């Protein structure tokens, strides 16, 4: 239903949620906000939970 993604970059920092009907294609939507702001790490996810994290 929601989920939400944590951005542990070096300089940009926060936190943003999105509403899918599969990890999967939420994933999709991730790869948008990240890369418009250049943002490029580790995409990590666990089924049980539904929080995602970037590191640079």
């Amino acid at each position: 239903m929601q989920y939400k993604l944590v951005i542990n970059g070096k300089t940009l920092k926060g936190e943003t949620t999105t509403k899918a009907v599969d990890a999967e294609t939420a994933e999709k939507a991730f790869k948008q906000y990240a890369n418009d702001n250049g943002v490029d790490g580790v995409w990590t996810y666990d089924d049980a939970t539904k929080t995602f994290t970037v590191t640079e």
